């Protein structure tokens, strides 16, 4: 099952990125696939630190702040927070037992790190602006509306690791737990990997660029300056984070790596386009909750579902499914100026 | 019964370290412990990239050294390497879904991510020093003097992510497993994290350092100077991890934490006893190997097994074991210009 060094010299060159041999010499002289040692690069030259951005006049810009407009920016914030709590944590307990090449094993290691940085710059925002942290941070627990448009999420991650742990400890087979019939096939599990990956793709392509410019329309006004200083670092980020998904479905497509995992990606097409169709209209019905009080002059829910409509169909594309929505312009060309 | 997102609202203020509820917000401006909030902002200022310490004389230096030192200089690279393989990845696949405080989640993902730059500086010294690196890369692997130890410190981690994975699948008691038993429980559950992180601070507190020694040896000769440089943040990052390790394992044992976990502590007194002393004679007995063809100026096997026997006692004075080596002055001074 999984070990921490797996004892058989290997060709780490002709090994899967997923499910061979557990990778045990961490070296970077030489990669099946570059681009995530140019990632792992990359990354690290953006290194930054929350703490160093100023935001203190981010507490008298929000304290100005209407109250519906207030509540605009929270219930934003509380979901940019949920969703890096999730990423922090969650490529290391998910994918990171399953990897077979070093350069793969160290970029996820290094995209769940820079996730921990995102909270980081979520607690630093969020303990300037506010009076008591806690009515924010256990509101993300139990908002219904926060998990209401995060569904899905956690139970990807959180059935594969299950499944993981079943195979790495009973292989293969047909086996008999508790007198239980219980089927372990590697197979299925490759396509829980597969449809895990294409969430993430959906999660961070989509869903906190959706977000990202709920929170530049403020910085558009002149308010929020400092958290538009941090949100446009984040933001950097995962572009790169987005880049990852985007190749390493689309090698797992090409075939060039598992023959499998093509097949996979063919079979189960339909539901890699009813996953993003799915996203894309949790992110529009947040709106009904994050407009519930009173809308913004650049910023409705209008504007929040053309924008879903144009950003789901851009991120569809560069991997290669059907696009649902009609095409159109992109509805806010003033987030170009802050981006990515 | 892992989730990467647990729906309680629960006080993680008085969540135990261990085995208790998965994390789900990760907040930052509250902490149930300071010191790992404090390793974590530590370690976040200490951040190096290895590719501008250049190691371009070292070349030179390597080629010119007599033989045997030269067995002597890679040997012990081979070590660090082996060592930083398995700490990139094992404090994130074994620790990882046993927390249920944030700021400790969030120091084994920052402990864990410095380790794969200590592994990325070991690439860029060894593609510098030594032309061809798939020699001393595949050598690690199969290298019967390295190979002893790999094998038990890999067997703590894999015997612990083990029995975790059967405790979050079947939880506590007697099951069948295709006609075997297999009891489950959570005490000696609790025991296996226990010993496993008694060995990993053997592990940086003891064998690092003995490998520091070598690497500075050169250095005060004024040779492998850019090795040098590295191996000195390589050190200066490791003082930390050592820290943590230190004071999760001396509040494990007061009960300040958990209760059944002081227990454990006094139950496994003579095997934490034993598993040092064992982690001390492996690293004695690696100096055979080291002077195979000879030895050299300013280290050398007797001064050697004397830093072994002054740095182990110090190391499990610091974690309230008994003292096996009588007592003696630090027998290599001059190591303190390169140590913090
Ligand atoms: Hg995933
Ligand atoms: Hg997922
Ligand atoms: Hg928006
Ligand atoms: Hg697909
Ligand atoms: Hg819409
Ligand atoms: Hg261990
Ligand atoms: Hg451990
Ligand atoms: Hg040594
Ligand atoms: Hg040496
Ligand atoms: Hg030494
Ligand atoms: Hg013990
Ligand atoms: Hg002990
Ligand atoms: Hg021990
Ligand atoms: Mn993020
Ligand atoms: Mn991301
Ligand atoms: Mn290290
Ligand atoms: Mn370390």
């Amino acid at each position: 099952a999984y070990t921490t060094f797996s004892a058989t010299k290997n060709d780490q060159l002709k090994e899967p990125m997923f499910f061979g041999q557990p990778v045990q010499v961490a070296r970077y002289d030489q990669q099946k696939y570059d681009i995530f040692e140019k990632l792992i690069e990359k990354q690290l030259s953006f290194f930054w630190r929350p703490e160093e951005v100023d935001v203190s006049r981010d507490r008298i810009d929000y304290q100005a702040l209407p109250e519906h407009e207030k509540h605009i920016f929270i219930s934003n914030l509380k979901y940019q927070t949920l969703l890096d709590s999730i990423q922090g944590r969650s490529p290391n307990v998910a994918l990171l037992p399953l990897i077979s090449i070093p350069e793969l094993e160290t970029w996820v290691e290094t995209w769940a790190f820079s996730e921990t940085i995102h909270s980081r710059s979520y607690t630093h925002i969020i303990r300037n602006i506010v009076n008591d942290p806690s009515v924010v941070f256990d509101d993300i627990v139990t908002n219904e509306q926060i998990q209401k448009r995060a569904e899905g999420i956690s139970s990807y991650y959180d059935e594969l690791i299950e499944m993981t742990s079943y195979w790495h400890l009973l292989g293969e087979g047909t086996h008999t737990v508790n007198g239980k019939t219980v089927t372990v096939s590697l197979r299925e599990l490759k396509k829980k990997l597969y449809l895990c990956l294409m969430s993430v793709n959906a999660l961070e392509a989509i869903r906190f660029y959706v977000s990202f410019a709920c929170s530049f329309a403020f910085a558009e006004r002149e308010l929020m300056e400092g958290n538009a200083k941090i949100i446009r670092l984040i933001a950097r980020d995962e572009a790169l984070h987005l880049t990852g998904t985007q190749h390493m479905l689309n090698l797992l497509r090409s075939g060039a790596d598992d023959p499998e995992m093509a097949e996979i990606a063919e079979e189960c097409k339909q539901e890699c386009y009813d996953l993003f169709v799915q996203a894309a209209q949790q992110e529009k019905d947040w709106a009904d909750y994050l407009f519930r009080d009173g809308s913004m002059i650049g910023l409705n829910k209008d504007i929040l579902c053309q924008y879903v409509e144009y950003i789901t169909n851009i991120r569809m594309q560069a991997v290669g499914l059907d696009l649902p929505f009609n095409t159109r312009s992109n509805p806010i060309p003033w987030i170009n100026t802050w981006l990515v």
